[PDB]
């Protein structure tokens, strides 16, 4: 397909953010974006000197992103002409990654009341329901991939292996994020939208658990053990148990027997007291 045009000439960078294995992440100002052409804040991802591989990576990212379009998916610009760097601009989302928000409410860190766990889960599964229905498979559903911005909206995104020390990710080739699959991924690279919804599951339990990590008593080596011999992780003291419930329902060992995304979302919103109401006036 093709990809809108941003001229390089109309970015401003601000303040680096961050790096993963496909370049510079940017806090930027961009114009002749918005309707009114004023300048507004973009993230800004910067691939210098890209090898052959980065490169394909990069174009694979950019036609991906313009065709997956959804709320809840993260918001893609566009991407600057051929030359070094390569820059691909996105919405900013201005409160970070959702772990470290997670974290930043926690009792380790005012907090999060049970609504607004619940609707962070529904924002992700809502997503996840455009996914399924792209027959596109995440393979890397974790709160470290999605995204938070203003009123508490919520986006899924995929930021890959950070360039600062992380404990996400083991080389099983490719690091993988073991904590997050189900077993069937981890013994036989089966991936599917099942598998991503054994993930969902997790990303409850990060949830309400304010971002801790899964199974972090337990090295990579008894992880996998772990997963294998069909153990799940606990139910957390401040989860209900209908909220504990959809994770053993994400977390069936029998990829079938899974609850699928579009059931897990109407649970989702049949448990909050007063889910928000969605809006496009
Ligand atoms: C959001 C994002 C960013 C960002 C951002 C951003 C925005 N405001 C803030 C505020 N503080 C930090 C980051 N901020 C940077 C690089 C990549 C992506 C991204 O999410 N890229 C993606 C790639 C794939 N592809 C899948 C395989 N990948 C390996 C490459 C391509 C699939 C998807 C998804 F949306 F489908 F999840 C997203």
């Amino acid at each position: 397909t093709y990809v809108q045009h941003i001229k390089r000439r109309d970015i401003v960078l601000k303040r680096e953010l961050g790096e993963g294995a496909f370049g510079k992440v940017f806090l930027a100002e961009c114009y002749n974006l918005s309707p009114t052409k004023d300048k507004m804040l973009v993230a800004v991802k910067a691939l210098k000197d890209p090898t052959l591989a980065a490169r394909k990576d990069f174009q694979r990212e950019a036609e991906l992103l313009t065709n997956l379009q959804h709320e809840h998916i993260v918001k893609f610009y566009g991407v600057c002409g051929d030359g070094d760097p390569l820059i691909m601009v996105f919405e900013y989302m201005k409160h970070g990654d959702l772990n470290k928000f997670l974290r930043a409410h926690g009792p380790d860190a005012g907090e999060l009341g049970l609504s607004q766990m619940l609707h962070i889960a529904s924002q992700i599964a809502s997503g996840m329901v455009y996914l399924a229905s792209q027959h596109f498979v995440h393979r890397d559903l974790a709160t470290r991939n999605c995204l938070v911005g203003a009123n508490l909206l919520v986006k899924i995104g995929d930021f890959g292996m950070s360039r600062v020390y992380s404990t996400d990710y083991y080389r099983l080739h490719t690091m993988l994020p073991i904590r997050w699959m189900p077993p069937e991924s981890i013994m036989y690279r089966k991936f599917t939208t099942e598998s991503d919804v054994w993930s969902f599951g997790v990303i409850l339990w990060e949830i309400f658990t304010y971002g801790k990590q899964p199974w972090f008593q337990l090295s990579n080596t008894e992880v996998i053990e772990c997963i294998t011999q069909g153990r799940v992780l606990e139910r957390p003291r401040v989860c209900p148990k209908e909220v504990y419930d959809v994770m053993l329902g994400c977390w069936q060992r029998e990829p079938q027997q899974r609850l699928n995304i579009k059931e897990i979302y109407k649970i989702l919103h049949a448990l909050g007291k007063a889910t928000p109401i969605y809006l496009d006036i």
